């Protein structure tokens, strides 16, 4: 390169899952992640962590507007909402005595945990554990995205003491972020989709050819259901007004979300927390959730890999064209995710902040499958 390859790099991760007694026991391989800038700084959030108490790998990427505090915060919080969600009920007794190790993240030195929210996020998953004390793993995944993006709304209600903190929430629940995250626990795959962000299975035909099945719906302006959905959850006097120039009230490209409470929140609630500033044509709120569509798939030895990926992969290519460059990568015929970032964008239309005129932020998992041990429990 004149310097490409450190770029392409720069974020670019991968992670093993650690052989026991010599041998790869687990129905996932490993998985490779990268991300790529359009934005000031970056707007999509990866994440990654295996559950310590209860069996499954979360994997998760997120796609941040106006700002990235909220991609950030759920970047972060989600999976625990998630892993809390699963525990059994004598698990969560003893985290409340106690302390149990939850999750371990496999993260890139780039991806960051906040040091000064720390104890308030703690504070509200506790909470939230308490309630539980008081597994379908479909229904766990959405009470944890419900409930986190919940607690953002209160918390933005409640502020803080510290001044920096106050900020925080607010930032949090204003701003707005994409979700889409794969549960995997042996050979079954659940997919937890909120927003246009979007999750891939790469099969393997019995030719050796590549074929792409979709485990997530785009929920935009181009989802049926999803335009269907929205008019009757609201007077058949908004069916006109609820969806208008492809946008959520004319405005929000995603029709589902954390944060984003300005299509959320009563008009008076806006009001009195602005302490933004605009509201849209607005009759019957909330006009946004952060609930997800679940799909689950059980893995077969054809299915090789899962990519779940940004908009700004997909806007750029084919279902199918991604299936097959991963396919054909991780073949024979380095990083999935880079190589498909590569192609995405010999080229230099890089530099500066007339990037975003080009491309989006993009951001990328691509997890790989043991077919051996997948079909082992064929
Ligand atoms: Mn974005
Ligand atoms: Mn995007």
């Amino acid at each position: 390169p004149p310097q490409v390859n450190s770029i392409l790099k720069a974020n670019e991760y991968s992670f093993k899952v650690p052989e026991f007694d010599g041998k790869n026991v687990s129905s996932v391989l490993g998985f490779d992640s990268n991300q790529l800038p359009a934005n000031a700084p970056i707007e999509d959030r990866r994440s990654a962590a295996t559950c310590l108490q209860t069996r499954g790998m979360l994997l998760g990427v997120f796609d941040g507007h106006a700002g990235c505090a909220c991609s950030q915060a759920v970047s972060e919080r989600l999976f625990y909402y998630i892993a809390v969600s699963l525990l059994p009920h004598e698990t969560l007794l003893e985290i409340e005595n106690a302390l149990l190790p939850i999750l371990q993240w496999h993260k890139h030195p780039n991806d960051y945990f906040s040091k000064e929210a720390s104890k308030l996020y703690f504070n509200s998953l506790r909470t939230y554990w308490q309630e539980l004390i008081d597994i379908d793993v479909k229904e766990a995944l959405i009470n944890a995205f419900k409930r986190l993006d919940n607690d953002i709304s209160l918390e933005a209600q409640v502020g803080d003491p510290n001044s920096f903190l106050n900020y925080l929430v607010l930032r949090v629940a204003f701003s707005g972020a994409t979700a889409c995250v794969a549960h995997v626990d042996g050979v079954d795959l659940h997919v937890a989709n909120t927003g246009d962000s979007r999750a891939m299975l790469g099969v393997q035909e019995e030719d050796g050819s590549w074929s792409a099945v979709t485990l997530s719906n785009d929920h935009n302006a181009q989802n049926e259901r999803e335009v269907e959905r929205l008019k009757l959850e609201h007077p058949k006097n908004e069916a006109k007004s609820v969806v208008k120039q492809d946008r959520l009230l004319g405005l929000l490209m995603p029709f589902r979300a954390f944060g984003d409470v300005k299509f959320k929140w009563s008009i008076d609630l806006q009001k009195r927390v602005i302490e933004k500033f605009i509201p849209p044509n607005y009759y019957t709120p909330p006009y946004l959730t952060a609930e997800p569509e679940v799909t689950y798939h059980r893995l077969r030895p054809q299915d090789k890999f899962l990519v779940l990926a940004t908009d700004g992969l997909w806007e750029t290519m084919h279902r199918q064209d991604v299936v097959r460059i991963v396919g054909e990568y991780l073949t024979g015929m380095q990083n999935a995710a880079t190589h498909l970032i590569r192609h995405a964008v010999k080229m230099l239309s890089l530099p500066e902040e007339l990037a975003r005129m080009y491309r989006d932020d993009i951001t990328i998992i691509v997890v790989q499958f043991n077919s051996h041990v997948v079909g082992a429990y064929q």
